[PDB]
């Protein structure tokens, strides 16, 4: 394994260093505005040395953004598809590129068989070739590499079953900043080839002085280069046909025959195209060459690639026809013109990048190696890209919980073949294209319009419900006494119960478990575990009465603790905000252990008194001027006082101290320790008032955020034996600590209500001595340093915060982990702070056509971690990267993949069983099973099961954590006949393994097997 903390990869270009020595000037270069007046040497080219140009026709269509997915379906893409079917078929020279295969597929199952089979004609033959292959071109960074590959799975699955190709070449010119992820996953995924477009401006110019546009991306730890993926980045401003033929749009806008009037569209720099005729071919292949040659200029080999097209182009065939004959006619006179030196034809991505490597090996060009992301992206002057990491916050929250209910639907269905009948399959196809779906950049990235949102939810909303049918049909399976089994597909054995989502304060959903000597005794309760480990977890419960105790199935007790259902609203006649408590609604909370990748039941009971094993929490309301709080049966009554700072501890675990303004002030990991200053503060950001701005997609502060007026907030204070909570009403949002002995978890539920041209911002304040250096994730996979730059807008530095982000100087770090993907920054030593909302009045020029005035609840969750981190090993000082402890993981995991809950529906529940997967292996807590999937239906005699596997790297800081079970998915299995290493989307083997032993993966390594059973 090599080792990804002490050696630092020696690299041609990194980014973080690069960032540190470039000025960022936004200067005049001309006509290529962002550049310099490109001049190239005419004699570079002769009959012995010939510019080879590929002229790549592409149409670039949004899976939802001004329009639903199927609105543009109906609208513009079914017509594309079906006029590119008969133009290609007609023209055998012509060629078109595709990348959304969730467009693809739905226009291929509305096809007869007549055409269905032209088309795997034009893609056999090379006329239709696919990019990428993902079932959408994703966002790349709010997005969970997890989901990720779950797209690209998708549609790769897609076409390998139904046009029987899987892409090795991949086409991004869309995402808003580009993430190292990609190339990660596309390197394990067979892909040999890929291509990006949105990079800063100044990135742009800098790596095409040097000739380094074109570049073998490899991970930022890769110190040997095995993860290295050649890059080619695009030069210019955008993707559409003036800024790629050449560096003058002017020019180039020439050739761009759908702009001559009767399509409606037209050249902005004033000249428009013109028909190409033998009387003028001369003149305008003069023109058209001299651009490829200067876009030559920018790189190392004399193969151009050239792309043709824009947003849902060539629809119509008139167009088709315009864009066609002329570009032929440009092809014969420049092909048969000797003193060109160019042969140019129309092709295709894969061709593009076939023709460079032979060039390469020929010898003619040696490639530059790089580390680094792309972000934060800026397309002109000060415009950063940083406001959709939060636009459109409650849905980015969505897709991290749907994210983890298709895993724990696919693990839990596939210990099992199932029939038909049980619509296993369908379900889960329908929850994983739906969640795929979202990936898009116009759909987790908040940039949609707001009936496009409404739909993407609606489509999540249906994905979960798949999931929980999935789900608890499968617990009932695992769980029952296989000869008293009797499943009906269509009933409901057990309901999920989710305390995080939507969430108290947004929707009113969880059920009540009823309990009752008139009616029902006692209820049973299931708890799944999808990670790979043993884990313990309090759950709570919403029940009818606060005298429950708790017992496992052999019918041992487990210690318990009450708590009363609390619900905060702001009072439209006092005007103040404060808590309300159920009188006939409680919580019970207690620990289930359970099994990897497992389940365990326990029986909630009722009694008329107090029970042995079951405690009660206090309550303190702080504020003046307070009224009385009853709870019905709750065995102590709330107590009041006005308004102090307050001291917390829950078990031998960390104190907690807070502003009586029920905000973290400090926290002491011991009681020798001292307190360490850290302080939770909220601000807001406003919007200028002159210039451009902000809007879904850009951030353009009008200054530092100013502090949030606070007034004199009300504080519940909960203290229990197994959990305490202080929560606080703030303007826009109920801020909560919770405290269950370890690091704290903090909930916003935030309401920006009708706050326009407002960012609400949460702030950490500490004495860390950070400097300029910060820590964020990529996709929830990897962490990359950060360097705040002074000669960079507030807003450039911002990054996306997937999951996690964190500051520490030589002994004490913080760690944030979300829930959630958000905007964040540190904009000062010692300071952390993530977006919670944004509501925008106006439109920031990009194409949305409004601003962000949907906002809607939303419960934003997190875990604070502080830790002493002078005895870890960690990375020199030039390494960037940066890796996690073992409990910011945990933490981090506890997040986004937290134990499932189910409550049986019925009255009882004949042939329950206590456990499943109680001889499942316990392993190392750096490796997880990221995807269980079963790859056959029933009827295959040979039956599949797939699994990803991930190892993070976790730093050494001298806690022994030993004694763990080596895991070996190919054996959770029995009868197992053979085990294969496969790519990350199981459709290539790439290893036969002897023994059937699926080995473990290296720190930072993500491999996917496959076991076979007879
Ligand atoms: O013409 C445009 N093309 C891109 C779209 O494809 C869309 O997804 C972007 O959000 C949006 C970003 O500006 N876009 C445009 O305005
Ligand atoms: C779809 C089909 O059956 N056609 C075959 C395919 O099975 C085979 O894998 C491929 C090799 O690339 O050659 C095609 O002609
Ligand atoms: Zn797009």
């Amino acid at each position: 394994c090599q080792d990804v903390v002490q050696d630092v990869p020696n690299v041609d270009v990194q980014m973080l260093e690069l960032y540190d020595r470039m000025s960022f000037k936004d200067i005049d270069g001309g006509v290529w505005k962002q550049g310099w007046n490109i001049k190239y040497d005419p004699l570079k080219y002769n009959a012995h040395h010939k510019l080879k140009v590929f002229v790549v026709p592409h149409s670039h269509n949004d899976p939802g953004w001004i329009q639903t997915f199927e609105e543009y379906y109906q609208h513009d893409t079914k017509h594309i598809l079906s006029n590119a079917l008969r133009h290609l078929h007609d023209n055998p020279e012509m060629k078109f590129i595709w990348a959304e295969i969730s467009y693809f597929a739905r226009f291929y199952h509305d096809l007869g068989e007549n055409k269905k089979l032209q088309m795997k004609s034009i893609v056999k033959n090379g006329q239709l070739e696919f990019v990428t292959g993902g079932w959408v071109m994703p966002d790349e960074a709010n997005s969970h590499w997890r989901n990720v590959l779950l797209q690209l799975t998708e549609g790769q699955t897609w076409l390998k079953q139904f046009m029987n190709v899987t892409p090795t070449a991949s086409w991004a010119i869309d995402p808003f900043g580009h993430s190292p992820t990609m190339p990660y996953i596309l390197q394990k995924s067979g892909f040999k080839n890929m291509l990006i477009q949105r990079t800063h401006y100044s990135v742009k110019k800098e790596l095409a002085q040097q000739r380094q546009l074109e570049f073998l991306w490899r991970q930022i730890w890769d110190n040997k280069g095995d993860t290295a993926l050649f890059t080619h980045m695009m030069p210019f401003y955008s993707y559409d046909i003036p800024h790629t033929c050449g560096p003058d749009p002017k020019v180039c806008c020439q050739f761009d025959f759908k702009r001559m009037g009767s399509f409606g569209l037209s050249c902005p720099w004033k000249v428009p195209p013109r028909t190409i005729s033998d009387q003028n071919v001369a003149a305008r292949s003069d023109l058209l060459v001299d651009q490829w040659k200067k876009k030559a200029e920018l790189y190392r080999t004399n193969v151009l690639l050239i792309p043709l097209g824009d947003d849902f182009r060539f629809k119509q065939n008139t167009e088709w026809d315009v864009q066609r004959v002329n570009y032929e006619r440009l092809f014969e006179h420049i092909n048969s013109q000797a003193h060109f030196n160019v042969q140019a034809q129309f092709g295709t991505l894969q061709e593009y990048f076939d023709a460079v490597h032979q060039a390469e090996r020929a010898g003619q060009a040696e490639f530059p190696t790089l580390s680094g992301d792309f972000f934060t992206y800026a397309d002109r002057s000060d415009n950063y890209w940083s406001g959709y990491y939060t636009s459109r916050p409650y849905h980015k929250r969505m897709d991290r919980v749907l994210m983890h209910y298709v895993r724990a639907a696919e693990m839990l269905s596939a210990w099992h073949s199932w029939d038909g009948m049980a619509r296993i399959e369908e379900r889960l196809e329908q929850a994983r294209r739906e969640l795929s779906l979202f990936q898009h950049h116009d759909g987790i990235t908040g940039t949609a319009k707001t009936h496009v949102v409404v739909d993407y939810e609606q489509r999540m909303q249906e994905a979960l419900k798949a999931c929980q049918m999935v789900m608890q049909q499968s617990v009932y399976r695992l769980l029952t006494k296989p000869s008293i089994y009797s499943p009906d597909f269509s009933f409901s054995y057990f309901t999920l119960d989710d305390s995080r989502w939507p969430g108290s304060g947004v929707e009113d959903s969880r059920t009540t478990i009823i309990l009752g000597e008139d009616i029902l005794p006692s209820k049973h309760v299931v708890m799944h575990n999808t990670l790979p480990h043993w884990r313990e977890q309090l759950v709570d419960f919403y029940v009818s009465s606060p005298f429950v105790s708790v017992t496992d199935l052999a019918n041992n007790p487990v210690e318990a603790q009450v708590s009363p259902v609390w619900s905060w609203h702001h009072d439209t006649l006092t005007k103040t905000i404060h808590p309300q408590g159920s009188t006939t609604k409680y919580r019970i909370i207690f620990k289930a252990r359970v099994p990897p990748m497992g389940l365990a039941t326990y029986v909630l009971t009722i009694s008329d008194s107090k029970p042995e094993h079951t405690s009660y929490a206090s309550n303190l309301l702080l504020r003046k001027n307070p009224t009385s709080l009853p709870l019905g049966q709750y065995p102590e009554d709330v107590k009041f006082g006005d308004p102090r700072e307050i001291s917390l501890r829950v078990g031998n675990g960390p104190t907690l101290a807070f502003s009586e303004q029920g905000l973290l002030k400090s926290i002491q990991l011991t009681q020798d320790s001292p307190h360490v200053p850290v302080h939770f503060k909220f601000l807001k950001y406003g919007v200028r008032s002159h210039g451009d701005r902000s809007g879904a997609y850009l951030f353009l502060p009008n200054g530092p955020a100013s502090p949030v007026e606070l007034g004199q907030p009300v504080v519940l204070v909960t203290k229990g034996k197994l959990e305490s909570s202080v929560s606080v009403g703030l303007p826009s949002v109920v801020h909560q600590t919770i405290m269950r002995g370890g690091a704290p978890e903090i909930r916003n539920l935030v309401d920006i209500g009708s706050l326009d041209n407002t960012e609400i911002v949460m702030r950490l304040e500490t004495h860390i001595d950070s400097g300029d250096i910060f820590y964020t994730d990529l996709n929830g996979l990897q962490f990359i340093k950060r360097r705040r730059l002074d000669k960079l807008p507030l807003q450039a530095n911002y990054y996306p915060i997937p999951s996690g982000m964190f500051i520490e100087d030589a002994n004490t770090r913080l760690t944030l982990l979300t829930g959630q993907p958000l905007g964040g920054s540190s904009l000062a030593s010692g300071e952390l702070e993530i977006m919670q909302d944004r509501r925008l009045a106006s439109d920031d020029e990009r194409g949305l056509g409004q601003g962000v005035l949907d906002n809607k609840p939303v419960l934003h969750i997190y875990r604070l971690v502080l830790e002493k981190v002078n005895n870890c090993v960690r990375p020199s000082k030039l390494h960037p990267a940066g890796y996690l402890t073992s409990a910011a993981h945990k933490a981090s995991q506890s997040l986004l993949d937290p134990l499932d809950k189910f409550i049986f529906a019925e009255n009882e529940w004949i042939g329950a069983q206590g456990q499943f997967g109680g001889d499942h292996p316990s392993a190392r807590e750096d490796l997880d099973v990221s995807v269980m999937r079963r790859l056959t239906k029933s009827s295959a005699k040979t039956q599949r099961v797939g699994y990803v596997l991930h190892r993070t790297n976790l730093m050494q800081c001298g806690t022994p954590e030993e004694h763990t079970q080596k895991l070996d998915v190919c054996h959770l299995l029995p009868n197992v006949a053979r085990c294969e290493r496969t790519t990350l989307t199981f459709l290539q083997n790439l290893e036969h393994l002897d023994g059937m032993v699926a080995p473990e993966v290296c720190p930072m390594e993500t491999a996917a097997y496959v076991s076979s059973h007879s």
